[PDB]
């Protein structure tokens, strides 16, 4: 719960410590079924207002099935889509193409509406029947059609049919514009009462059940819904839920900013920037790194990340935060001559890289300007500061409370000779730059 | 309203002038409230068709509140989400967690349904009550439930309840699949009559009211809707509207394209390309630059950009369009050996970089091919041209009318010696390349 | 239908052959019309429950038109949006601003509801009237309003009006939050029965009709819906369909992975990686290349790509797969010192780049670990393998069946001297690296 932050003046970088991990290492597949009714193209002789409304609402049921059958003919239910994140779901999606797998799940749900199943591929899958639309249609709609003259029943049956058919039409619509795969999983795909009941019945520890139940919105955002088949009066689609195998290991986020020589110009000042910024978490003796910010979602002091878009780095990678010149790890930097001003809003403050004739200030909402940044790379904590201005750009500082630490140190950009410094390294390293200088010093 | 364009043959770049600015420099927060009714889990003894429909439609009201309460437990309403664009909205979202802030806005809306409020944090916020669902439920639905036997009233009350509850269910659905933050702000979050009435009552000049009212769709696309609380029979969510503090200052868009030596090969021809293409606008003595094309939205001759994703550059940056070798500003270029053909559709024409054995032509819809591009970097105005073909790729030229200017000049790629030219500079500059040549000339 | 794959050990790259092309080279524009009724602000004297529901449902019709008129005032219907993919649609969208173009399409649809038209710009466009809402309103809703006292008719007219108005409200909502351009084209914009009937009546060969009809979901994902006008009781919007002019030409996908020297360190090992990975297809004597993976969609063994985001390359570009040192084409590589482990899931297997102390294995679901990768770049086919682990990251192998070919060869990284190797080339080439070595060897 304690959040702390350290700013390294020598490297123009900051690290936000104190977070807890929640890394997804596996998937859990569950089949959601909707009992449907196969109908003949029945038609009535007369055009009655109470019957024409049923005629129109039945067409929505007929068109939604036709649309889902078109989604069944296209990816990812067939062929492409196996080397991605929905691989575990497609495996179950492909099993249901076998017979009588649809009969195996239909027979286990006619008595409870919700049960476990064992498929022929040997995966114990929880099956849900969230809508028994066949039971409703065959009991109150099919006999009235069948007469060859249809009844003029009360119109409340028409409204009851729209409510039963409403959830089916939304699922079809969500699948139709998302190529049969939706994420996050909407409440129409799986309601809150169904998702919570699904979490409580998963082969997981009691600790992981509380974790997922207290962050159901995060679970939805990291889940997938995959359309499968319409076979034998059963509409089945797989919901792929995340399994967090790494919990409560320490995480930290690295913030970087350009570090340049301070001159005003109109001239030549060299720069360097630490690379590989993002989220780092300890994971099985190594360190998992997440470069893309879209993969990690921060809730309170816990970080939910997906290990599919991660890189495994040795634990010595944390040495770049304490000593960038260490030999145990080759810390990576990029170089340039772009002396443009910018600011990075960290967790407990803001890094400000002010260069040229740019006006960089940190202001208070009531008090006004409380700090004017000189040329270079500086830092200010959120304590008492509300906004940071860099030129014509305004940044709002994160207000979450934590203790900050300003680690004083000489900027490492002053250790290099500009006449020999490689000022255009896209993805270099400290040892790569120092040896590139030794060659030019001949 | 006049749009002009200049093509610089020396640098293989173009500039589209004549635009007006509309840069967002601030946010305006307003609270939208929905009066709700806290209910007991009341149940009836009998199952009546006219009552069961109310039973089902009431469950949607009960599930939508439960879903929004789950969104209230997750970000950005708590902790994370303060260093982003919704910072001003989260500040008001956090204030409503205090008491009796919910009672302060509920008391000011029972008489008008729409009023200003002064929160404890000292921000004058406009509050709207767009739906008084409590008044409807407690007057026509609660007494019928309460009997311990429920009435068989007319079914028009059921349809009236679905219309009142329809807007609440859509807001919950839009929030549930967007982590409680939606953009653009949909008409269900804020209708056209409500948004226009909101713009007319904002502390802004009469000039800015006409600007926002004549571009309400652009305002929606640059606005945010943030879910906050469900506390004491009131559902409150903040709508964050943009404030354009820079209006009618001149803007221009820089288009670039690779400039290579003309040889056919199968061989070694060097190339260079101007960097930092995008939108430039004058802003407070400096120039705001917008590299990402997603930040600026062009409507008629006015450019709507967000200064959060901008860089403040000195006014001398425009010298790269008139003299790329000027000493007052270090113009940036990148180099490569990739002699691949490409085309850039500008505002009033198209830049064509034709290299190798590629067939580059500009055609007319009725006439046919009217220009065959030779090897090099050329330009053609939209006057009489409808399409541009580069190899197997077809580009459609923008048809908007403007005067074009072809600035003849020797391509600067011919000034360099290929045997000494650095042909792999990711992000270099003119002075950085000329000094990199002086070192190799030893 | 045959899918094969070749892995080149010398270049740490793979190619997936056997695919068929479906490249989009043109657009087809069609106008979809909705007959509307212009009304006066009629009001009734009494507040009747059967009439108030019509009062409320009519407000949705009045607000949806006002919202679409606001979308008509903004882009892309006016000015900006011509240099993009919707250029062909905007051309027809602009023609309908002329008179009496709206009268020309309204007169051709009062008798069939579906017909071809010839606009003044000379484009034969198919026009559809998918909803005659004017006929319904003026026949059953206007006379009841007109009385100055409105009738207490049966409430089934209210439900029939919500069904007729439902499709109009969804189109307005989809346009309002997408700036008047939606993609994919939803079923509400164009139903399956309407889209199939549209494909059958297009000026295309019988071969292209079967191709589009068997992949209607892919056609929807590559189509655009553009809002145009609300003029003279007619709501018109253009649906832009793709035209595939390149069919059944061979395609292949290039997969690359870093190739480094094998040392454990903590030290200096040089690396190189083949660039320009993605989809390649033969197209008119040349080769179309698609770098972005979002442009190509793979269905079965056919690849649907958009030539707008492609590059035309000579046919000799395939020589980098058989001989990277060939002089006929200058193959491009990038260099670095980043010895981080990673894996690339190909079509019929997986490339594994294992470096350092990283644990890289390929496992079977039932059997367990079946291959332990040594340091270097290796490959394994999907035959018998289900997952691949690289450090703390788990990859699922594509299970589609094909024959794989392991092309043995010495890694080309061993041919270079590390003391003279340029280890930071962002976008270089083989001939560019060998000449960069000749300069340093002086
Ligand atoms: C952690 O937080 C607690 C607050 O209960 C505080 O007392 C303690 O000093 C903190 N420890 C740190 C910041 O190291
Ligand atoms: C600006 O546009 C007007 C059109 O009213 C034209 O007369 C004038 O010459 C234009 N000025 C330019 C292009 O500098
Ligand atoms: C192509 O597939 C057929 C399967 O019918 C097979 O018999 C043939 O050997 C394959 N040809 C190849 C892989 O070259």
């Amino acid at each position: 719960q304690n959040i702390t932050e350290e700013f390294y003046q020598s490297t123009c970088s900051a690290v936000s410590k104190g977070y807890l991990s929640a890394l997804r290492t596996g998937w859990y597949t569950s089949v959601i079924t909707i009992e449907l009714s196969n109908i003949k193209e029945n038609k009535c002789n007369g055009t009655d207002a109470k019957v024409k409304l049923i005629k129109q609402e039945l067409d929505k049921y007929k068109n939604a099935v036709t649309e889902l059958q078109l989604l069944m003919q296209s990816t990812p239910a067939t062929n492409n889509g196996s080397g991605s994140a929905i691989a575990s779901g497609v495996a179950v999606c492909k099993v249901l193409h076998l017979e009588g797998e649809v009969n195996k799940i239909k027979s286990a749900l006619l008595s409870t509406n919700k049960a476990v199943v064992s498929l022929s591929n040997g995966v114990s899958v929880l099956t849900f029947k969230v809508l028994d639309l066949k039971n409703y249609i065959d009991k109150q709609l099919l006999p009235i059609l069948n007469k060859q003259s249809c009844s003029i029943s009360n119109i409340e049956t028409v409204i009851e049919f729209q409510q039963k058919n409403n959830r089916l039409l939304e699922i079809t619509r969500e699948f139709s514009v998302n190529a049969g795969v939706t994420t996050p999983v909407s409440t129409y795909m799986l309601t809150n009462s169904e998702l919570l009941s699904l979490i409580n019945d998963m082969p997981i520890t009691n600790d992981q059940k509380k974790l997922m139940s207290n962050n159901v919105q995060i679970v939805r955002q990291q889940s997938y819904s995959i359309m499968c088949i319409i076979k034998e009066e059963v509409l089945a689609y797989v919901v792929q839920l995340p399994l967090y195998g790494v919990i409560d290991t320490p995480c930290w986020k690295l913030h970087t900013s350009p570090l340049c020589t301070t001159n005003t110009k109109e001239g030549s000042n060299i720069c360097l920037t630490r690379t590989d910024r993002g989220w780092y978490c300890d994971n099985a003796g190594s360190v998992s790194f997440f470069p893309q910010a879209e993969t990690c979602k921060v809730q309170s002091n816990r970080v939910f990340c997906d290990t599919m878009n991660s890189r495994t780095l040795p634990s010595e990678v944390n040495l770049c935060n304490v000593d960038i010149f260490n030999p145990k790890y080759d810390c990576k930097i990029m170089t340039s001559k772009t002396d443009v001003s910018s600011s990075v809003i960290t967790s407990l403050g803001a890094i400000v890289s002010c260069y040229g004739k740019t006006k960089c200030t940190a202001s208070n909402k009531n008090r006004g300007i409380i700090k004017t940044f000189s040329n270079g790379c500086d830092y200010v904590s959120n304590k008492g500061v509300d906004t940071v201005s860099v030129g014509n750009t305004l940044y709002y500082v994160n207000k979450q409370e934590g203790k900050s630490l300003y680690v004083k140190g000489e900027p490492i950009i002053n250790f290099y000779d500009p006449l020999v410094f490689p000022s255009d390294e896209f993805d270099a390293s400290i040892s790569q730059v120092n040896e590139k200088i030794n060659q030019s010093l001949a």
